[PDB]
């Protein structure tokens, strides 16, 4: 058994970049709840005692940008200068304008084009990935780092670890075997957690609590052994956190948002964008495509690329690769995927019901990742039946 | 019939508002390293209509005019009027820059007391380096053509060939590829796309003519072009409003365009506005050197290298090498050689690649047209290292 090490990280809801992603998606949800046809490109940035929302929104919604910022900051736990931002005292800056008329005519003819004619809202390329190594058909390295980060938030909010503050990051090194291009986890090599904390707790109590309350409950017993390496607040002190410790921006966690370094990324951020922004509706459809290929048993792993030009509905390219694990040739998987999914932006919006905001639909997507999640609002997680002849059947 | 697949990479030029932000961020870094090479810099930039903000964490002995660095960067790019999407002299410049968290500074560098081999990673994360023999710069052709078409787009605006051009432009190339036992062999350019900002003096037929004869045809090798290549030339039909005026920009929103255009992998960290204790940068720069050295020494046709860190720990938590079945020796041996040849500790990388020297736009030059595949001697991570191996 020749093995290799692969590492992915995560950050929880209180990381200053993820805070911005969550605020950006709070603004989106708010615009859509009132005006489903909202054009939203909402960017957020944060530093000590400052939040700025900026970019382009055309909506009929009545929005107060200041209340959405201050509410999002509050629910996450940023309620004093001690935890790294005070939702009720921080400066909130707004530089939001309507979408360029030049973009609006090409994309959606100023709200006049029919679904099937809606152009991509920008150029770019997006990838979808899926792997049979976990039930959610995601990479184990990403899934553990992410589920450890969610746990880290949960034990802060349920009172299991009262010493926790909101800002935390995780990283997991998984030791893998390649089985004919499929990825088979062997064991967890290294676990890293860095978490903000108050001045009541010793580093021995942090190490103990993280192993017992956060790590052992999330990682399957069979991947943990007495050689697994643990780094637990390795910097030795994490009291100052959130924006007070580090400025955050929307769209600076795009690998954490997706597959943790597995598959590929076309580089587009998701948060604060309505679904004419193919960066988001396009990546979601290619995840649904990649997942459907693995879930139907057509392959053990699959990577799908799509690409767009602004004002053009049809994709410029589509790629399927199954890393040698496909049970039919990759070009027939490409033909089945092209027959089965509509990559036109106006169609993707409707097929995935992405014009619904409210009940934090998108805000929920803006921490703990966009993919591998079971909430029915994650409509791109629903597997589509695919038509093919399985080698094993007559 | 030869089996092929389509792979698409994009680029943006120096007037893209996200890329403007990367070049401001890295202009700040330059100014800081030119006066104080031990400068700790995490300089973030964002921009919208008539507005640039610099923010984040700088500890430097340097005496810096942030406001003049912003304006001079906006000016040399060409944002000199509201008509081209930002005026370097009119716009509001906001600054929310403060000193690095002492909790980070103690753990990372012991407030400037830790020796190089003991220097902590400034953060956790992971970082990928890639190389492929398909071009002479050992970059993927999809990425190279998109990138070099965008740099030509800027060059024909500056040199006065196409006087209707404004600063903000995007490109995208779809390449048709043959898989030759894991090695990537480019067959042809399937689709070329350009969207460029433009004044009111030019017609769409003049744009499409000029973009093909002045911009595309000079850059793309003839052997890759044919009478079936698809060309999307300003497909939105109108691009007069541009720059920050048409789209908010942010530092670190072009990390794929900064790297390998969707080939290899990305750990998700941004480069621009960071000093070298930031393993996001020094980490990705050394794994590029390692990947490039494996391919350039003839050990493989393609190579991916991952490295990972924990904050405050000098040694990486993991390394992986994969050659996609092109390695002439087993990957576990290539890993052994890379570990023996490359020092991944952040204090060591900084000195070995000379990353503590800025000025003369050392980093500002990496903040557009990509950090890899360039032969400027300032790109010390492009220098190939000899590797000791026995060719089978
Ligand atoms: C280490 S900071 C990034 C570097 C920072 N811009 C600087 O000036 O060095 C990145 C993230 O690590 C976490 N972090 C902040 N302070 C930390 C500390 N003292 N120890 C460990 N992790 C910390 C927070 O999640 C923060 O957003
Ligand atoms: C189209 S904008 C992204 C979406 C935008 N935030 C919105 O409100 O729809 C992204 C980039 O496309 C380019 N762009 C801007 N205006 C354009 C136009 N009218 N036609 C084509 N490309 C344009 C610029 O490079 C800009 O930074
Ligand atoms: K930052
Ligand atoms: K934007
Ligand atoms: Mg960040
Ligand atoms: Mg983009
Ligand atoms: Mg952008
Ligand atoms: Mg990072």
């Amino acid at each position: 058994m020749e093995t290799f090490l692969f590492t992915s990280e995560s950050v929880n809801e209180g990381h200053p970049d993820k805070l911005c992603d969550q605020i950006s998606d709070a603004v989106l949800d708010a615009c859509l709840e009132q005006d489903p046809d909202s054009k939203v490109a909402c960017e957020t940035c944060t530093k000590t005692n400052m939040v700025m929302v900026f970019g382009e929104i055309t909506t009929k919604a009545t929005i107060d940008y200041e209340k959405i910022v201050r509410d999002t900051c509050r629910s996450i736990g940023f309620i004093s200068d001690d935890v790294g931002l005070d939702a009720d005292k921080c400066k909130v800056l707004v530089n939001i304008e309507q979408q360029s008329p030049d973009i609006a005519q090409g994309v959606h003819g100023h709200f006049t084009k029919r679904p099937e004619d809606i152009g991509a809202g920008d150029q770019g390329h997006m990838f979808g990935y899926a792997t049979d190594e976990t039930p959610e058909l995601m990479p184990l390295s990403h899934v553990l780092a992410t589920k450890i980060g969610a746990r880290l938030t949960e034990v802060r909010k349920n009172g299991t670890c009262r010493w926790l503050r909101p800002d935390g990051k995780t990283q997991v090194t998984v030791e893998y075997y390649n089985d004919n291009g499929a990825m088979v986890p062997v064991r967890v090599h290294t676990v890293l957690i860095s978490t903000q904390h108050d001045e009541t707790v010793t580093n021995d109590e942090i190490a103990r609590d993280l192993k017992e309350h956060v790590i052992k409950p999330i990682i399957p017993e069979k991947y943990l052994d007495d050689k697994t390496i643990f780094h637990l607040n390795p910097s030795g002190r994490f009291v100052i956190g959130g924006p007070h410790g580090d400025a955050g921006l929307t769209g600076r966690k795009i690998i954490i948002d997706t597959y943790g370094g597995w598959g590929a990324h076309g580089g587009g951020a998701f948060s604060g964008k309505d679904p004419t922004k193919v960066d988001r509706s396009g990546a979601y459809i290619v995840r649904q495509a990649a997942k459907s290929v693995v879930a139907n048993g057509m392959a053990r792993r699959a990577l799908v690329q799509v690409s767009y030009a602004i004002g053009v509905p049809e994709p410029l390219s589509v790629f399927v690769d199954t890393y040698g694990t496909g049970l039919i040739p990759d070009k027939e998987i490409l033909k089945i995927v092209k027959e089965t999914f509509d990559f036109r932006p106006g169609m993707m919006t409707i097929n995935l019901d992405l014009k619904r905001g409210g009940n934090g639909r998108f805000q929920k997507t803006a921490a703990y990742g966009h993919f591998g999640r079971d909430d029915p609002d994650f409509t791109w997680e629903v597997v589509k039946p695919l038509k093919w002849d399985k080698p094993q059947l007559n």
